[PDB]
């Protein structure tokens, strides 16, 4: 209630996109904000409770690599308000812009992502949907992980088979983000058949082709990727070990 933003304080601007049960807009509120409108109207109290529970989770997070929760609204509509991230998502940088990231910057982006995930796991939060589309590069330099309130290329085999969500399935998703960073591509780009990828990854016959990792990528990083991507969940390292291996790799 200390974080509820009264009706009329936020000027909603450009629509950015929709996804994750809502639509994100840029807005103004003591500067720039992002406003994620939920697809509800006259919330039933069951919905209003699920909403307050979601806000409860977000309020647990204060970390430089976690998208900054800033408030919520109930009027005129249910919405989550966060900082605005100056710049674009990691997905745009890797798969649209084709930015020439130095390998140095790639590993740093990997390091900051692991810090945020390590933090989330220390707060007992399983992300459940980590992907480069909802990792933002604020001012091109600081990772911000969003979309953990409440697709298949980041899903661990046990999640595809359908509770499979765990710290270790988060680790697998991070390994796919690593694959994006070190190849510049999404996994399974040769295949481009969603049902085939579900079938194959789910049964454990398909994993990302690590031969596409860029040649100037360090071998310790390639091995770390392979560990996060282990088909057996219990063979995946935790984020403290990932963070150690990264920060000691640089
Ligand atoms: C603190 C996480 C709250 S959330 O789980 O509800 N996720 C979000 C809540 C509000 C806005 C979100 N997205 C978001 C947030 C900030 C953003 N800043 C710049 N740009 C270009 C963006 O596309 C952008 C997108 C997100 C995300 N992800």
């Amino acid at each position: 209630d200390d974080w509820e933003i009264p009706d009329g304080q936020i000027t909603v601007g450009q629509r950015i996109g929709s996804g994750s049960f809502g639509t994100v807009y840029k807005g103004k509120w003591h500067g720039d904000v992002a406003v994620k409108m939920l697809n509800v109207t006259a919330p039933t109290p069951q919905q209003l409770q699920a909403f307050k529970n979601e806000v409860g989770v977000l309020r647990k997070t204060r970390h430089v690599n976690i998208l900054l929760f800033m408030g919520y609204s109930t009027k005129p509509q249910l919405a989550i308000v966060t900082q605005w991230c100056e710049g674009s998502s990691l997905y745009h940088h890797l798969h649209a812009s084709e930015t020439k990231f130095e390998m140095k910057k790639l590993i740093d982006i990997a390091r900051q992502t692991a810090r945020g995930m390590d933090y989330l796991h220390a707060k007992s939060i399983i992300h459940r949907d980590l992907k480069s589309n909802n990792i933002f590069l604020h001012e091109d330099n600081t990772v911000k992980i969003g979309d953990f309130g409440l697709s298949i290329l980041w899903m661990a085999p046990e999640v595809i088979r359908m509770n499979p969500y765990s710290f270790q399935s988060d680790v697998y998703a991070f390994g796919i983000v690593l694959y994006e960073l070190m190849t510049g591509q999404l996994p399974y780009s040769n295949i481009n058949n969603r049902d085939q990828i579900i079938e194959m990854v789910g049964r454990g016959s398909l994993s990302p082709d690590l031969s596409k990792v860029r040649s100037n990528c360090p071998k310790r990083m390639k091995r770390l990727m392979a560990e996060c991507l282990k088909k057996k969940r219990d063979e995946r390292p935790s984020f403290p070990r990932i963070l150690a291996e990264i920060e000691e790799l640089a």
